[PDB]
């Protein structure tokens, strides 16, 4: 049988067991300083585990991080960031995750979070729990030997070569300004900043010691990697720009790396980069995947918190097959502001809870989910209004991975 | 030393010259019947050529095809499909294309086409001539051994295994119905259908003989090829679905190909495929690039022909650095329909002509162009409205390559 | 409602349907003349099909070939060679195969075949139907620049360079002699020889026209190709050797091919080749897989037909989860000769029907099957004796693929 | 020169010389702690060297380890494990190995070892010295995303996730149980366990730090590595299972590693793994090579120490082209026990000494050696009897590399 236990706080011996299970279940684990940084974000009663039959090792674990997320319009919501989820390879597919998630989401609801959020190791896990893909990350690789900037593109200058660690406060404030105006922005505590700028050798998936370009309103952190042959590439770890000027200035700097063949980055689908070039094909998309996932815990609170770009007057029937967070709601939007209240009236639109989360930061169209029968309406004209309302003011992008 | 001449009709001897230049300039050329099918679509006075010093050969050529394009909301416009553009590698970068395009577009304008359209061999060529990227093709590969359908995805059945050459009329009608509903749709004449279905071994890149799945409301044409090892993959040449049911049923058939490891397709960004699966990541994007380019020749006609997703009342200053097809226009969109009138009033929004063409089928947000200074307004609220209006209710996809 | 239909005889029209379905199901199909050669081996009432709702096409098919298989000891048994098995991708995993196979095996049993045999497109299909892997094919690649023959190894001479198509009868007779002495040998009809020696381009696999080395007591057919780049490679299509002298002579000729880098072949696990070399590592196994599968239809007939390598006296309980061809059998083996009679007596050894087929040509140890609980006995030393008895005195190898 | 000498003991000064030559001759060398552990198993008078001109360095070396090998039937024999064999690249192919081997084997014989054993850097070296390939290692790679366990396969549970360095004694205990039951088993002293469990970075071969699955009756040690693509793979360093249940349970744990694509291991040809799966092809063999080589030093003692699977009464003439350890022997085997006595009687079977060693742990058939004239008889049925007798009841596997 499966009986999860909610740990009031995590003792050192608990973390040792959490690290061991995670390293086995995932196949590797981040360095100790990174683990400690994440652990420091877990609030009370936010760790759910399943002990082995002698109450020694954990065979299942899950926890959440106390976080703050920017939504469309600029409102910042407290959200529970699910993390360190793992079930021992010896105990998988027996309902351990489901048991753990049932308790964990009770804890999250009890604590008042209007949203839970996560990034997923695999794409087929969390839909069934009501999580929708809220942002998309695309891998873009730029051939900097061929790329040229469009004659109209800004060339504002003002970029400096920086030792990142010497500018912790400056970089953190640029990120904060970006965070406040970008849906998907997350508050990034000091511990995370310190770990990033520590730049530990283990931390390197693009090879080599951190470089940084700095601008008044943006920065880019990157690493250079050498091929067997001897061909250099740059991997942008993070590029955060508050203004279009900064974004362009930083890209001009990056594409100015003379002995570098290609520059790559994980970015959002509407990155201005290719529009800045004379030939947009030089900014090559090589992959695209889900990034931030969102489960709406409290539909009225979530829907009223964000802003919209079209008016709407509908009754939504939100289907929740995991918890009871769905039901029928009157959704009335005017002036880009929504009122969303429980109702008994017949629904105009039926929508799966995960779909509602997926649309929440403005990342998808309704017609794809509609084709899949996960969103439905007798009135296809209404569906379009709905999709148009949920569109975003600013392209969404997850501030950092967790 | 460059003087284009316009061919009133294309003689067999003229075409022999055109084929020769095309083959040299491109490095290869389609089969005879294929060429003949395209030639059959060229109207009067629609070919511009530049001969060599002794009028033995052409060292420059360009022509257009008489075509019909579906725009957002369903109006079908006559359009000039530019094709077989080539300048001898011995005469390149001397202004030969520029000279030819100048004359060709004069002809297009005199013939009354509101749009010119093309597909580009490279991405850095046509922006300067006012062409914007109007649709996007993404290469998607599905690991069919791992993909599973979402519990809600339609499973209507009704798919037959077809000899495609035996159902020319049925396939053509399905295509026609898709065409009428989908921006980017192009009328496809009998000659093209015949050539497609002839399935000639040279135009047979990426597999063996065609297979076809047929549904009342859709079809998929595909080929299978072998790895050196002996592993098989399927490449969908064309999948055309009038309804969501047909699209789903066809994908279920393709993903049921037992001995095939992967199924790939060149599709559009908003293909419902990933929404049909339990794990959307299994629909893997491996490339994304420009497909259809559009130059608006007649701003009022083009803007009034399409429907819009939001209402607007602005003055638009359209910059044309190639011809005189821009200027200031009052654009008033009301109930999703536009009146567009030349005016002297000051502008609210400045936009490069190519950008207007690129937005024309709903394929982009405004942010990229704006950041690049290719679309300009002192009111950023206004630009977002403008982008919202130009969105489409149906995802755009070019009917076929030309 | 799956109602299989048995074809009393195959009409040209039926075959047209069979070829269409096979091509869709497999991803392609062998040449018409090859199909015809297989078709010539199908006896009456040996084809079972399932029509589509329209009764136009088949959505399922299966058939068997009338064949003759050599078993350990030299006895030659009539066997039904299952082939052309396919279910339409639109109709799979609905029990169509099971329904067809149920009828087809009823037909096979009524025709009196003691064994049914097949080669499998995938390894997870036929176990559940009682088929065991009876031979193993290993891909072996020899670096002929480095390989050197052991000082003791035969160097008989006697090999000629042949135009194989000019030597059909001589080749055929060498194969026949090999067939009579090798378990797994299949009678190979003139139609198959003719098709092989026709060497139709379609089936070459990128390799060139056939070469053949000829010996009094053996032959090798091989092709050469040069993939990237200019480097040549030889793939042996078939090496059939009646004597050890011929085997060695043929290999010395193959490894004498001066401009060839590597010689490869699909052979059996106990091929003498590496034992002929000073460094056995130069004969590199790169792959290993099931080749021939056998389902014993008549346990007494099958077991009494073959000879055994040790004496035994046991009761077998053979489990058949598909038909009723198992039961308890008294197996008395004396002088390498078996009497197998059904009994009510309690069993010493319990074995799955597929396992019994798998052991039938001497290909496995009992250990793996026992660990997997597919073969069971309290007296573990009795299992070893069972294994010893079922060993062969000549390594088994499938005569040809089908 | 060549004038070898035997070190009575190895001084730190000598060992430094041995490590210098080894590094040069091999192109690299294990860490100091690893060397020390091997050095600790070298008994008296067990190192043969050839000094350079000045006697300040060696230009040739060879030594043996005092070891204990399990043979079929379970007797454990003292054996001499040859290691650190090296000749300076400046002194090679002048007969220095041969000269050293002559003295070393005199020492081995004088010390009383009935067998000498080694693993080979290349496959063509040691057969000439009377060493036969006694065990085979195959690299198997499992696609764990597709692999599924057969419905009959044991599912015993009981597997724990261990920090292997915290369970040295428990792991050693399990290995000792396995090695006593498995021909090829080798006593593994504490020094080797310590070195293995110290898991030094330079020994990890790209993979990360060790994982261990532990069971009451088995363990698996493995590492995980990433690719450029960020995909993970697991390589099993060692899987040691006393029972069938333990073996199945460990593989179930391994194939349960959710984020790993493939799990690989170097195992023996008769590993039960593919028999545990529904599709045996998912356990893909990708390589196969010699592992343990054996030279029989004392034919009567070696042949009498092991047990046999069948009875036999023949005279062997053993050909030894390197020493004089061959001759004619009366081999009488009854009740699986052999008496082997030197004799003048004429032989029924002639066998090269290396072949006798190759057959000694049950790994081969006679067919190959016979075809190569390395094993000879007029009575071909007597050869099969000889082969059946030398078969093993437990599949042989080398305990560890040395
Ligand atoms: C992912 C995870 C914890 C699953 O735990 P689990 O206990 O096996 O899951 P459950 O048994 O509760 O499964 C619940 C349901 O989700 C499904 N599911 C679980 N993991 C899945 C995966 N990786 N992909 C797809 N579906 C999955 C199950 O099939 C089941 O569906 P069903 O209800 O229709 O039967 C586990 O496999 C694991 O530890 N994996 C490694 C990845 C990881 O560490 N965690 C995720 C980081 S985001
Ligand atoms: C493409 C094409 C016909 C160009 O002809 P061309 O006569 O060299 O072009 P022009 O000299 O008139 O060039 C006009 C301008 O476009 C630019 N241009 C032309 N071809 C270009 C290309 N492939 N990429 C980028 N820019 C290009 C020139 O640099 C020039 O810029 P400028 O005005 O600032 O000087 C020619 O290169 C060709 O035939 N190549 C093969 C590709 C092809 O077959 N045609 C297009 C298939 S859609
Ligand atoms: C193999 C094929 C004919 C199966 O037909 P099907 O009608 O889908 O099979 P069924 O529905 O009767 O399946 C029966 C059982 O076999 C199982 N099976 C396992 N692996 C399988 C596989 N690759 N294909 C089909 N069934 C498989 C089914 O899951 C089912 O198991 P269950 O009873 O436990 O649920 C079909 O997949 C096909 O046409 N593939 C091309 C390859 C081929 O034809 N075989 C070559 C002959 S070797
Ligand atoms: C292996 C080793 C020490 C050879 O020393 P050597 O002094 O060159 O050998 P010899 O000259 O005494 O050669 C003896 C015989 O074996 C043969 N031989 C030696 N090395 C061989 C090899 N790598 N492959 C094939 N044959 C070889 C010789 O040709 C010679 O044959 P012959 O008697 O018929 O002429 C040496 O090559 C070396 O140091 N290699 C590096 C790794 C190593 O030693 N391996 C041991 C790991 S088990």
């Amino acid at each position: 049988m499966i009986t999860p236990r909610t740990l009031h706080t995590i003792t050192d011996d608990d973390w040792t067991r959490i690290a061991l299970l995670a390293r086995f279940a995932f196949g590797d684990i981040e360095p100790e300083q990174t683990q400690a940084a994440w652990r420091s974000m877990v609030p009370e009663d936010a760790t759910v585990v399943v002990p082995d039959e002698t109450d020694d090792a954990f065979v299942g674990q899950s926890l959440y991080l106390d976080m703050q997320l920017t939504v469309p319009g600029g409102e910042v919501l407290p959200v529970a960031g699910i993390s360190f989820v793992a079930v021992a390879p010896t105990h998988r597919r027996r309902g351990v995750l489901r048991a753990m998630y049932t308790e964990l989401h009770d804890r999250i609801a009890r604590a008042g979070y209007p949203l839970a959020v996560l990034t997923a190791s695999e794409g087929g896990i969390y839909g069934r729990f009501g999580y929708g893909v809220a942002t998309i990350e695309q891998h873009v690789s730029v051939d900097r030997r061929l790329a040229q900037f469009h004659p109209a593109a800004p060339d504002p200058g003002g970029v400096r070569m920086l030792v990142p660690a010497d500018h912790r406060d400056g970089l953190a404030d640029i990120y904060d300004r970006w965070r406040r105006r970008t849906p998907g922005g997350l508050v990034r505590p000091d511990a995370l900043w310190d770990d990033l700028l520590a730049d530990r050798p283990e931390s390197r998936r693009g090879g080599g010691e951190l470089f940084a370009f700095g601008h008044q309103d943006g920065y880019a952190l990157y690493r250079v990697d050498r091929g067997p042959d001897g061909r250099r590439s740059a991997h942008v770890v993070e590029l955060t720009a508050v203004t279009a000027d900064a974004h362009a200035a930083l890209w001009r700097a990056l594409l100015g790396l003379d002995l570098i063949d290609r520059v790559s980055i994980g970015t959002h689908p509407h990155d201005p980069l290719p529009y800045l070039l004379t030939d947009p094909r030089q900014a090559q998309v090589t992959a695209s995947a889900d990034d931030l996932w969102i489960r709406i815990m409290n539909v009225p609170a979530a829907l009223e918190a964000r802003r919209y770009q079209a008016d709407l007057d509908v009754v939504l029937d939100v289907a929740d097959g995991f918890r009871s967070d769905g039901g029928r709601f009157a959704l009335q939007i005017s002036g880009g502001r929504a009122r969303c209240t429980t109702t008994d009236a017949p629904a105009d639109i039926e929508i799966d809870l995960d779909v509602l989360g997926g649309l929440y930061l403005g990342a998808h169209r309704v017609d794809g989910f509609a084709a899949a029968n996960r969103l439905r309406s007798k009135d296809s004209e209404l569906l379009q209004q709905f999709g148009a309302a949920f569109a975003g003011d600013m392209p969404a992008e997850l501030g950092y991975g967790f």
